[PDB]
């Protein structure tokens, strides 16, 4: 549909520049930052079918999709929860994101740790840490579904594509970095879904 062009505010610029270029050698926290959010994600879409049951509509399995495609070099982590609307997207990616990005950096100048990121809410970001591009496809029950973009040039895109096979929830697709392949290779992927997956609350479904 329409594409619309919005700008990062310096904080994010900041933490995006910071995590594109860390030396920062234990990269493979970015599954478990995502894995995270979209577990959440999926608690709020629960938590309003105890009252509704109807949000569910025509997607009732509440589940985590690790997708990797070793022809694209591009790994995948889709969710069926709530999903966001176009100013959903904007308010999470962009405008609530600033202080806790703020306070993340802050905890770095200060000691702290990248793996740290998730205390700050702003674990999305650390996608950068193997892509070069990270696309998040969203699709929430107020709204159509919507396709964010952005490779960390200051800049992010919000565009409307319908997408009949999201019928709600959340698709990032992480376009990796060309010495971080590892992140598409079964195996690789198996163990660190393992790591997690006992402590949360919904099928995580490797798709080879
Ligand atoms: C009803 C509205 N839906 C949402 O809010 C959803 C969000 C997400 C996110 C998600 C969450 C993020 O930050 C989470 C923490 N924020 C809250 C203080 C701080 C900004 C970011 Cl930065 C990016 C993404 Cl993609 N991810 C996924 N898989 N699903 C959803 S559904």
């Amino acid at each position: 549909g329409m594409t619309e062009t919005f700008a990062f505010q310096a904080e994010i610029n900041q933490l995006m520049s910071l995590i594109i270029n860390t030396f920062y050698s234990n990269k493979e926290i970015f599954l478990r930052e995502l894995i995270s959010n979209s577990s959440d994600a999926c608690d709020k879409i629960r938590y309003q079918s105890l009252t509704n049951q109807s949000v569910l509509g025509d997607e009732p399995h509440l589940r985590i999709r690790v997708i990797p495609d070793r022809v694209n070099k591009t790994l995948t982590v889709e969710d069926s929860g709530i999903g966001m609307t176009k100013a959903d997207l904007v308010n999470n990616l962009g405008t609530i994101a600033r202080s806790g990005t703020k306070s993340f950096m802050e905890a770095l100048e200060a000691g702290g740790d990248m793996s740290m990121i998730g205390q700050f809410g702003v674990g999305f970001y650390s996608a950068y840490l193997v892509a070069d591009r990270v696309t998040v496809v969203s699709k929430n029950n107020e709204d159509d579904a919507y396709t964010w973009e952005s490779s960390a040039g200051g800049t992010f895109t919000v565009t409307s594509t319908p997408d009949c096979d999201l019928k709600r929830g959340t698709r990032i697709v992480l376009h990796l970095k060309e010495d971080q392949q590892e992140y598409l290779e079964e195996r690789r992927l198996k163990d660190l879904i393992k790591k997690h997956s006992e402590f949360i609350g919904y099928d995580i479904e490797l798709m080879v």
